[PDB]
């Protein structure tokens, strides 16, 4: 229980009542108050290192006006290079940043890249508009006009999704500020419907944290235990990892609901992170708005049930970090210069690892993932069509066990974060999953 993550948790907790208070606020007042609160918390928890974020936003805006025709790739390359610059402060002797600053930088990178893509699409839209001579109607998902510098500053430093997230597109911010009759959309009932497992999840996390500490594998004497002891110990590590991320993300989603952010009509058939996909009429009367049913799935970042009890590794990863996953899938997977599915997936994995960090553990884990992914694709597409329904049930059960074991196996490599200890523990288990993965493939 580090002091920094303690401050992280208390910030996540206090994000809720401020959400309640700013729900009732009018559009301009809510906008300015959210920006001020985000900036204040950023200064409180980041110190003098907010200059990196400020420079990043200023550069994004300057590139938007400088090259509106090609702001997408320019902004993406600039932001990735500036991430490289920011993570090499020790290499250049500049003061080291707190992990708070690193997380804030990841979130800002995602947000600004999405904003640049929206500006690119909108500019191409106007260009085609006066090229064709037929002004089309307002299309859902497109920005009304180019944002101003102060508007971008207010959007970026929103207290929602500034420390943990989850990522939201700018269009979502505009729909949140322009949402009519804020008192009509329900907040307390969905907040209770999502916050019921948070205390239990937290207690479960602390249980596995105290019983089986992660630092044991750093100690050499742990390896003297028999291989079965390691096989039983390798489960609670990812149990605690998943449980802690579940607690944090459930708390973040509840805090985001508290402000009514991401609320859309159910008839819009909105997607996780993607916002609405079908246009719906804005409410005309507060009673009509209260009559409609509302969902907060756009901000939904994790599905506990699906990820915990999935069958295939592909779907398990799909339901993991749905927001950022959609962000990657659109801005990188679609724009990947490669054509092969394997190579495009490798590009996405490499960029995700680069986003997470420069430490070799991320690289090793996200490079080992494709092996089991391809092995699974081949084995499933080759054998699932041959088994009986009882054989199908047995395959599904054994597969759930194997998939959770693979998640554990790669979780150790992800969380040790050090090449030497990771390799030592990986050889300590005799590369069990890797050999089976090659056997499966």
């Amino acid at each position: 229980m580090s002091p920094e993550e303690w401050t992280y948790l208390v910030v996540l907790l206090i994000s809720i009542p401020i959400g309640f208070l700013f729900k009732k606020a009018g559009p301009g007042l809510k906008r300015w108050g959210a920006a001020a609160v985000g900036l204040g918390l950023t200064l409180f928890t980041c110190g003098p290192h907010t200059l990196h974020s400020l420079v990043t936003i200023l550069g994004t805006w300057a590139l938007i006006q400088a090259q509106p025709c090609s702001c997408h790739a320019l902004a993406l390359a600039w932001t990735f290079s500036y991430l490289l610059f920011f993570r090499a402060l020790s290499l250049l002797g500049l003061p080291t940043p707190t992990p708070f600053t690193n997380a804030v930088q990841l979130l800002l990178t995602l947000k600004l890249v999405s904003l640049a893509s929206e500006v690119q699409d909108l500019h191409l839209a106007q260009r085609k508009e006066m090229a064709s001579g037929f002004s089309k109607g307002p299309t859902l998902g497109l920005l009304p006009d180019v944002p101003s510098l102060m508007e971008t500053l207010s959007y970026s430093y929103c207290y929602v999704g500034i420390m943990t997230g989850p990522f939201f597109r700018y269009r979502t911010y505009l729909d949140w500020l322009e949402q009519p009759f804020p008192g009509a959309v329900p907040s307390l009932r969905p907040l209770l419907r999502r916050a019921w497992p948070a205390p239990l999840f937290g207690l479960l996390f602390l249980l596995s944290s105290h019983l089986f500490p992660l630092e044991a594998v750093r100690e050499d004497a742990f390896y003297a235990r028999p291989l079965p002891a390691r096989l039983f110990y390798m489960i609670p590590v990812f149990f605690a990892f998943r449980m802690r991320f579940y607690v944090a993300w459930i708390a973040a989603e509840c805090g985001c609901i508290a402000a009514g952010f991401g609320a859309y009509p159910v008839a819009a058939k909105a997607r996780a992170g993607g916002g609405p996909t079908l246009q719906c009429p804005p409410p005309s009367s507060p009673e009509k708005a209260a009559s409609l049913e509302y969902d907060y799935e756009t901000i939904r970042n994790i599905d506990c049930y699906s990820t915990d009890f999935c069958v295939r590794v592909r779907d398990g990863m799909r339901y993991w970090n749905m927001t950022v996953q959609w962000w990657l899938a659109q801005y990188i997977y679609k724009s990947a210069p490669a054509r092969s599915y394997v190579l495009r997936s490798a590009w996405t994995m490499l960029l995700s690892a680069y986003w997470h960090g420069l430490h070799p553990g991320y690289y090793l884990s996200f490079l080992t993932i494709p092996l089991c992914l391809a092995a699974e694709g081949r084995l499933e597409s080759a054998l699932r069509g041959r088994l009986s329904p009882g054989g199908q049930k047995a395959w599904d059960w054994v597969h759930w066990f194997l998939k959770m074991r693979a998640y554990d196996y790669m979780c150790m490599g992800f969380v040790l974060l050090s090449l030497a200890d990771t390799l030592r523990y990986w050889a300590s288990i005799y590369f069990c999953i890797h050999f089976l993965a090659l056997a499966a493939l």
